[PDB]
DNA sequence: CTCCGCGCTGCGA
DNA sequence: GTCGCAGCGC
């Protein structure tokens, strides 16, 4: 195709910026080779049509410098004040990461994201690729990637530096395949009013999750081997307890050489023979090893699946003198949630204790949370929701006492342990609220008699006069999901706050599972969604009102080409009602303002947003904050 | 065929 | 190598 190599004549470079200054749209194409290693080799730029403008950045003019090269790069790349200009490129959260780290460009433009378009048009699609955007949206140039086999991989055509081809030919390529692919999604955009949410909250939300990547999150790599031995003697210990109180060796894992120690050899009840944790929950009040294995199970769980793992994706930052997790983000959710990948720092176990030692043991607390830590100097800012999921649900229902509950003061939770163990409600623990949260939740969502019985330890007739209390006490919240699923049902989409739209064909299969799942998944979608987008929403203003208080730094990738005070707060993680932030020890407070002063007028529902704010040297050593 | 929802991850088949 | 089950977290 047309691959213009404007560094190779003096002219015609600069006819490429002139041109290229006037254009307040754009695509980019980060080419990365081999070092024969990654390797940014050049760029590609497309304004339209299929002309490609390659950028080497390495048959060059002498006197067009890499230096002057560069100069002309950032030109071009940087706003302006009103420069009107928006580009397009295909990985924006990696791109922008390559291009600051192995450029030294630090993007200031707008953004487009052909891929984020396409999970905004079906949350429930697939993740787009770039075989997967040109065969939906582009058809007419599919035999463009005829032999690029790399385009059915959601890395970047230009990126993958495995390809035979060139990097040039590859992000030639696909800097024409995503601008006009581009196109034709915002016209699709347009159409169904979603075009606003894609430049407003989310694509701005991708540039907050491309800083947290680069910023990452502290890690004391002693605190863990500490916490890890504490958790491996206890393991050591519970296997050779429960191996004596078995008379027999049994593998934790063999739930057939489980069941026979329980139900057979212990003579303990029971359709049958079931090793579950619902069931061995009930059984924990019996005998000392249903709640020994249960044990086995959660120490196994961290001392392997968030132990090991962190201690394998650990890396140095040298200039800030410790040693950060660096998680990857993934917003390509049905409910526009954010998760993190490689690894998941959101699974981190929460504060669980062990009683290890002779007589009564010795209480040793597990806060796997606690190994987390700021810089030198700094501390870690976590501000909750409270209940956002169901405020959200009584600016919907309109329940009268859904509103009533929320104004009170009492955790809920706890008090639907207080009716269901028939305690006080302020000796309801974590372990019991946590186990009462499902159930409130759950019920709340379609949760069966058969599955509440299971998990409240009672049988199923018991359970349903729980649920149908539930009905009768709290009646505008059926009233709204009998008027949910009645909507989804004529329209075939459930829509949030912002109007995106989660599509459910199955509410109308013959099967009576097939329809309830969607009639379920109906309801918590308007509401899980809804609460994301407050995050969302909230998450984008923190970063703006943060960048107008700005004699600082908005990432730490970004200040470790700049080098000097770490004196700005900066983003490590997002929970799903939560965000976590690594403030500075001169503006904790005022960060702290703006953190709670947003996330309150992120939005304006009937019930007004409740936010607490939480500060300590540890996402487990959080204390409250005045504000 | 089988009835809260979303999400990731290691092990075992 | 690939996917299901089940462990934890919102
Ligand atoms: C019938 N029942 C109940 O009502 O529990 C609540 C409650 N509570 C908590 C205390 N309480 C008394 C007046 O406030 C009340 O109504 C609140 C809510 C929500 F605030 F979220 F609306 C949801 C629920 C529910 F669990 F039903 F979803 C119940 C069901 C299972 C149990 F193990 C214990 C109780
Ligand atoms: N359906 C469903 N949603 C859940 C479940 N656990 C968490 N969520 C969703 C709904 C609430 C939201 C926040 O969860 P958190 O665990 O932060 O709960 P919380 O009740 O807001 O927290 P707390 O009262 O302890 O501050 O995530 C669950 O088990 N089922
Ligand atoms: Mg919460």
């Amino acid at each position: 195709l047309s691959i213009i190599d404007v560094a190779s004549d003096q002219n015609l470079f600069q006819t490429f910026i002139k041109e290229w200054r006037c254009k307040k749209r754009f695509s980019i194409s980060l080419a990365c080779e081999k070092i024969r290693d990654t390797l940014v080799v050049g760029l590609a730029v497309c304004w339209g049509g299929r002309d490609a403008y390659y950028f080497s950045l390495g048959g060059l003019d002498p006197s067009l410098t890499l230096k002057d090269r560069m100069w002309y790069l950032q030109s071009c790349l940087r706003k302006e004040s009103d420069k009107e200009c928006s580009v397009v490129i295909y990985d924006f959260i990696q791109s922008y990461k390559i291009l600051l780290l192995s450029c030294g460009i630090s993007l200031e433009q707008s953004y487009e994201d052909p891929k984020v378009a396409c999970w905004l048009l079906d949350p429930d699609s697939q993740e787009p690729t770039l075989h997967s955007i040109v065969t939906s949206f582009l058809p007419h140039e599919l035999p463009l990637l005829e032999g690029m086999e790399t385009s059915q991989g959601i890395q970047s055509l230009g990126l993958n530096a495995g390809s035979e081809h060139s990097g040039r030919y590859r992000a030639s390529v696909e800097s024409i395949l995503i601008f006009n692919s581009m196109n034709q999604l915002n016209s699709l955009l347009q159409k169904e009013n979603l075009q606003d949410v894609f430049r407003k909250v989310e694509m701005p939300s991708q540039y907050c999750l491309a800083l947290l990547e680069l910023n990452g999150i502290g890690f004391s790599t002693a605190e863990c081997e500490s916490q890890k031995h504490i958790m491996q003697a206890k393991l050591d210990a519970i296997e050779t307890q429960a191996y004596q109180l078995a008379g027999h060796s049994f593998s934790f894992t063999s739930s057939d050489d489980i069941a026979e120690v329980l139900f057979l050899e212990l003579k303990l009840p029971p359709g049958q023979f079931s090793t579950s944790k619902d069931v061995l929950n009930k059984l924990k009040a019996l005998h000392p090893l249903p709640g020994l294995i249960l044990e086995w199970r959660r120490i196994t769980n961290a001392i392997t699946k968030v132990v090991f793992p962190l201690q394998r994706e650990k890396c140095l930052n040298p200039f800030l003198g410790m040693e950060r997790i660096y998680p990857v983000s993934q917003s390509h959710t049905a409910t526009g949630r954010i998760t993190f990948t490689e690894p998941n720092i959101q699974n981190v176990p929460r504060d669980f204790e062990i009683k290890m030692g002779g007589s009564g043991g010795m209480p040793f607390s597990i806060s796997m949370r606690h190994a987390f830590v700021p810089f030198p100097g700094g501390s870690i800012l976590a501000a909750d929701y409270s209940q956002l999921e169901l405020r959200i649900l009584a600016h919907l229902s309109h329940d009268r006492r859904l509103i009533q509950v929320l104004n009170t003061g009492a955790d809920v939770f706890r008090s639907i342990a207080a009716e269901w163990k028939m305690i006080e409600p302020e000796s309801v623990g974590d372990d019991l609220r946590q186990q009462a949260k499902q159930i409130c939740y759950g019920i709340i969502y379609g949760m069966g008699a058969k599955s509440l019985g299971e998990q409240m330890g009672i049988k199923e007739n018991d359970a349903a006069c729980y649920i149908d209390s539930f009905k009768s006490r709290y009646t505008g919240i059926n009233q709204f999901m009998t008027e949910t699923v009645k909507n989804c049902k004529r329209d075939g989409f459930v829509q949030t706050i912002l109007g995106r739209r989660r599509y459910l064909p199955g509410i109308k299969d013959n099967n009576p599972y097939r329809k309830a799942h969607a009639e379920r998944q109906a309801i918590n979608t308007i509401v899980q969604g809804s609460a994301a987008d407050i995050v969302k929403i909230a998450t984008v203003n923190i970063q703006k009102q943060l960048e107008t208080f700005h004699s600082t730094f908005k990432s730490h990738g970004h200040r470790e080409g700049m080098l000097c005070p770490i004196r700005g707060g900066f983003f490590i993680l997002q929970l799903h009602d939560e965000l976590l932030y690594e403030v500075a020890e001169e503006d904790v407070v005022q960060v702290a303002q703006i953190v709670k002063n947003e996330m309150e007028s992120a939005v304006k529902l009937s019930v007004k947003l409740k936010v607490k704010v939480k500060i300590g040297a540890s996402w487990g050593e959080l204390k409250d904050f005045d504000v």
